[PDB]
């Protein structure tokens, strides 16, 4: 169905068609350069200007203005319909999940005398995410991901999310010492990223690609006839969500094997957005399409030698010959019912080993639905209770909280 | 094959091996070992000595051996077992699962040690499972880890034979003596007897 919002947008004829923000730092994060790249569409005029202003609450921190016309990039010239503005920020307040310091960037398209055509705005967090020496660093410090997987689920409305349930989830996550959320396994509603900017949660943004049911699992993702369909799902996610400071890691999807389409889309993201690592689990969690070893349900001390995709123990996995990447479990500690036995063994290992940087618990909320029996009394239904066949019964309910957000 | 260099008693342990006035004396002990023993097929690893800290003389003698004999790896434990003077991480008595965070020379657990950032070398314990008397408890934990991890390639038990000496009491009956029994002072008593076999080569 139509499960998210429908809206109408009226734009002027000459308009801002796209804008990118990127933050670049010195060695001790005392000087930042906000590089803003604004694109227009419509008819170019020489009186058109772009002002990018940066605001910390009510005070204005930086500002720049420029006419259109980019730098020369090749033999044919540059982009006549693009600008790049570089704003110097001295001692910026850095964004993290601990302290979610945000700035407000306002992009004004206006004429040279000064009448405004259109303004756009986004929240800006100064943060750098990079992998050096095998460690995922945020602002020069190694992260420990206290993460949880979260589906968009409401027991009455299905997959329709409103703001009040999102705020209820984020408060319960931070009150239970979570600092990260994995968007499993699709891009969320756009308000979710804004709220994770505001309250402070790291977000793994994940493309809407899963072909778990295929035999073999990479039957579509190793086929170049499906590369246009897969690329749209990746490129339009990155184009929608690249300005959010809470998004720190891109994910190529879930459980799609490992085909050549993943390697191509991995390298596409590293080209357009070098500021975020890319992870991908399929094909054994340590393929060339991932910056981070991200196994699903690998154990702490026990190996699981499956043919061609073994799940090593996470302590062994780090020490395999030639292996240098950090390890962050994209799913671990499957919370199905009365579960999370041995959860302390993961967190003993996370604190002991530097390259084990945590993981994402599967998962946040039970996907149970509400039915009514005969007296109008509601009851929680799982797979099979709607006549669906075949179904997977109670494997839909893996949450740390019930569907009405009361805790397990 | 191990060079005859140990300056365990120095404070700090690299007082002589970081001094270039001792580099001629240290080099003779390394270069004449390699010149004597380089043709033996059983010698597979050169060792720069034992327990001498980590000085610049070790780095120079490491690179000397790699120049004259590229066919054998060079290992050296001193200075925290993972210095630039060793091809192999070779800790002494590092445990399987427990870290020992000593200042400036920590003994990590051997599973953790392999996975430290930027670390790629194999790990072979140059001394482990100290067999002093009634000992080798937890020896199976090492061999579970050796078989599970590829870059843990085993180790050398300390040690083979007790260093006990024979004295005679009053009837000519021999008895096994350890440190202190000859009037030597100060001495380290029974730490000389760490063997898997007795001094007459009967097994523990
Ligand atoms: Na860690
Ligand atoms: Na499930
Ligand atoms: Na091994
Ligand atoms: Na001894």
């Amino acid at each position: 169905g139509i499960f998210r919002d429908v809206s109408l947008l009226h734009k002027p004829t000459t308009q801002i068609s796209d804008f990118h923000v990127a933050t670049r730092f010195n060695d001790d994060f005392s000087r930042a350069v906000l590089e803003a790249e604004v694109q227009m569409c419509g008819e170019l005029r020489d009186y058109l200007r772009v002002t990018v202003s940066l605001w910390q609450g009510e005070t204005q921190v930086a500002s720049g203005t420029a006419p259109f016309g980019g730098e020369i990039i090749d033999e044919r010239g540059g982009y006549a319909d693009r600008v790049t503005l570089r704003l110097n920020v001295e001692n910026p307040k850095l964004w993290s999940a601990e302290i979610p310091n945000l700035y407000r960037a306002v992009v004004e398209l206006h004429t040279a005398d000064g009448t405004l055509i259109e303004a756009e705005a986004c929240d800006v967090g100064f943060r750098v995410v990079r992998i050096e020496n095998g460690l995922l660093l945020l602002n020069g410090k190694p992260l420990l991901i206290r993460g949880v997987n979260r589906h968009e689920h409401h027991p009455l409305h299905g997959q329709v999310m409103d703001e009040q349930t999102m705020v209820q989830d984020i408060l319960l996550m931070k009150q239970n010492n979570f600092n990260a959320v994995r968007c499993s396994h699709y891009p969320n509603h756009p308000l979710w990223y804004t709220l994770c900017d505001r309250y402070g949660l790291y977000v793994v943004d994940e493309a809407n690609i899963e072909t778990h049911g295929m035999v073999p699992m990479n039957r579509l993702t190793d086929d170049p006839r499906w590369l246009p369909a897969m690329s749209e799902r990746v490129t339009r996610m990155v184009q929608r969500d690249r300005n959010h400071p809470s998004v720190i890691i891109w994910s190529l999807g879930n459980e799609s094997g490992h085909g050549a389409n993943h390697d191509a889309l991995y390298r596409w993201i590293k080209s357009v957005d070098p500021s975020r690592p890319v992870q991908y689990e399929g094909g054994g969690a340590d393929t060339t399409a991932t910056d981070i070893i991200c196994p699903m349900y690998a154990r702490v001390d026990e190996d699981q030698p499956f043919p061609a995709v073994p799940k090593w123990s996470i302590k062994k996995w780090l020490s395999l010959p030639g292996e240098t990447r950090p390890l962050i479990l994209c799913e671990y500690a499957h919370a199905m019912g009365n579960s999370l036995g041995g959860f302390a063994k993961y967190w003993q290992a996370f604190r002991q080993y530097p390259r084990l940087q945590g993981g994402f618990v599967w998962d946040w909320v039970d996907q149970s639905l509400i039915k009514y029996d005969e007296n109008g009394n509601p009851w929680s239904a799982y797979g099979g209770d709607f006549g669906d066949t075949p179904n997977d019964r109670q494997f839909c309910m893996n949450g740390l909280v019930f569907a009405d957000r009361t805790p397990h």
